[PDB]
């Protein structure tokens, strides 16, 4: 079983305080605070063994590029991919999606042929393919969303047909906390020939993940919400389509072979897809945050956050003209407009009793759109968040009801 | 005056042992030790401070966003440049050019056109260029080298004319330690209407570095070289220059705007070209790097590293057989091979002392073919480094000569 007080006491950040009140950081889906394990960890490799990476000859740069290699195999496992080689380092989710849209889109989608997307997807997951398909002369359908946070179904046979090249789908809604039934609609993709890409940035830190049981051909996450260091993110892709895939951005570590007069050559995925030097300090970062949650368990992370967050929609009822947005089975987050108020002054108020929610669009105006709100607030219930963080937001928003009422 | 003692002890890593040997780090422009003020200043960030960054409302991310703000107006005052927002925050030298040969190159090289690069050019200033000349039908041109590692000025009438768009050039060699007249050169390419890209990977560790006299157009360097942390580097734009460039990768944090049926619309340059969650903890801990090299003082460094170079030099020439690369006025590095000795097994036994040089082509293969060589040794001498690790690879050279001669 989790023992939330032992989980804290990892967090230094915690301690703080806010306006002279103690934080209750709410905004976790942004990004995670990060444990001293994995602080310290990346740490203690600057103090202590670093050096630069590529094979070089000497004790230092050999024994960096193994640790860099374990981390990478420690991932693979993490997620259950067969090869740690399906793996690629990448600067964050946004990074992995437009390197699928540059390398794979632009020599597997021709004019004429059409990718899904769904309309509750971060920009990340529109912006790339939007570029792409206007390159390529290709359509960009979208799948619409229900009343409740989840997606039309009904509506797949209108998009799906032979032409459709890819799908590119949350795992789980940064806004409304979604879960999508992924793996019947990559069954259903792969019966057209279509590829999956996965967005997982907000799936990853709250249950197992098993990219070979859902069979997708693409999965990308962030290490920076996955309690670990900033700029590092992971990139899965199926080795057969990833060895196939042509080179993205140039220069060292990336070529095999450079000539002013015969030209260049490439090495081989991932490493093709990892120019210049590798930003090794946060990758040394995310291996300790990966060992961490995993020394925590998954499973009983799930459960305990799975136990807060029904706390925290029980006692939200008790908060007057409070609007919910999404599910009543979300994971993570959720979404809220406190009467008609505006959620940047909802989430001023809060910050000024020291709770850290997230105003505005989310990074998702399209989903705003559908609910024909400019903005939400957000609030993330994570595994280092408490039920008497519950209770001074389920107070706040009642006194911020109260006093501009 | 400066203390190589004192400056030492802030080095964590220099107390390592090698080999059960003690650590002689001679490989500083691969990738350079971290301070501890550099260390614990990003540790700190990520202990008492860390949030998402994009002016979020709460108190956590507003500050961590002025933090971020604050380090780019610092880089822009290191630099001379006179805007801070005259620099975008890259993922090193690598992306920075990469993301001008897209952005700018795409819209400004033409068919028919040239660009011209040095045969000196480490691989990230290279390849980039020869990916866009092949999109845009354009030529590629190089000015070649002299035997003593200095660039043929002589050859520039043949390669400069009204349709020389570009010149990307080598601030310092990170192989030869050659500098280059910049200043000079940028008033002849400036004469033709062509812009100038300067790669100052090796030279903003060395001595100050003032874009505004250089008048250069973009100027790229990576932090991991400059004592701070992986995964960060700066990339100067001209303003003018800088609001006329197209986006380059799509997502979150880029656009101003995300509309399903009316497209995407973009926000103002630097941040235009930053997308998704920036690597904070790595802006942090540059940042620091910048205060740190600022209080020891430009030039007390490279008077200090300039009398170390000629030290070394001259206990060199004790060493039999052996061939040095470059100009006797070197900055930062030696390249030599050691008689017929492959320059791998040469480093292998230097390793075995404890002491880290670099083996191999160094990201220069057409530097490597120009000297009919397929692999040098380099050893760098940076403001850490002192005269007894100089004497100590002195004496390793003499050894294995001995030893394998
Ligand atoms: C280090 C180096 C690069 C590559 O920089 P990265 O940090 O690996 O992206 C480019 N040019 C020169 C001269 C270098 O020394
Ligand atoms: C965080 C987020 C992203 C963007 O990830 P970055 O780390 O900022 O690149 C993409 N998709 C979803 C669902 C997210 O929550």
């Amino acid at each position: 079983i989790f023992s939330v007080d032992k989980v804290r006491a990892d967090f230094p950040v915690l301690s703080r305080e806010v306006n002279g009140l103690p934080l209750a950081y709410l905004d976790s889906a942004a990004s995670a605070q990060k444990p001293s394990q994995v602080i310290d960890a990346e740490a203690e490799f600057y103090r202590h063994g670093y050096a630069a990476v590529h094979r070089g000859i000497h004790t230092l740069s050999a024994q960096a590029t193994e640790k860099m290699e374990n981390v990478r195999k420690r991932a693979s496992l993490f997620i259950n991919a067969r090869s740690a080689e399906e793996l690629v380092f990448v600067r964050g989710t946004t990074a992995g999606i437009n390197l699928v849209a540059n390398s794979w889109g632009n020599s597997n989608v021709r004019a004429g042929d059409n990718i899904i997307i769904s309309q509750m997807e971060h920009h990340a997951n529109i912006v790339p393919w939007q570029m792409l398909c206007a390159r390529v002369g290709a359509e960009l359908r979208v799948i619409p969303l229900n009343p409740d946070g989840t997606l039309q179904l009904e509506t797949l046979p209108t998009l799906f047909d032979e032409k459709t090249r890819l799908l590119a789908i949350t795992h789980v809604s940064n806004v409304l906390g979604t879960e999508n039934p992924l793996a019947e609609m990559i069954t259903l993709a792969h019966q057209h020939g279509a590829k999956v890409l996965v967005d997982g940035a907000q799936a990853v830190m709250h249950h197992p993940v098993d990219v070979q049981a859902l069979d997708c051909d693409f999965y990308v996450f962030s290490g920076h919400k996955l309690y670990g260091p900033t700029g590092i993110g992971i990139l899965y892709v199926k080795e057969a389509l990833l060895q196939e895939m042509p080179p993205w951005e140039g220069g060292g570590s990336m070529i095999a072979t450079v000539s002013l007069s015969e030209g260049t050559t490439w090495t081989k995925a991932p490493w093709r897809f990892e120019a210049g030097t590798p930003n090794t300090g946060g990758i040394i970062g995310l291996g300790a945050a990966l060992e961490y949650v995993s020394a925590l368990g998954l499973n009983n992370i799930a459960e305990y956050e799975q136990n807060l967050m029904h706390y925290a929609l029980s006692q939200l009822e008790s908060v007057p003209d409070l609007t919910l947005y999404g599910p009543q089975n979300r994971l993570g987050v959720i979404a809220f407009n406190l009467g008609k108020h505006h959620a940047y002054d909802v989430g001023s108020f809060l910050d000024n009793y020291g709770i850290a929610v997230r105003t505005g669009h989310h990074c998702a105006m399209p989903l705003m759109a559908y609910y024909n709100v400019p903005a939400m607030c957000r609030a993330s219930l994570a595994m280092y968040n408490t039920h008497e963080e519950v209770d001074r937001l389920v107070t706040g928003l009642q006194r911020i009801h109260r006093l501009l009422g």
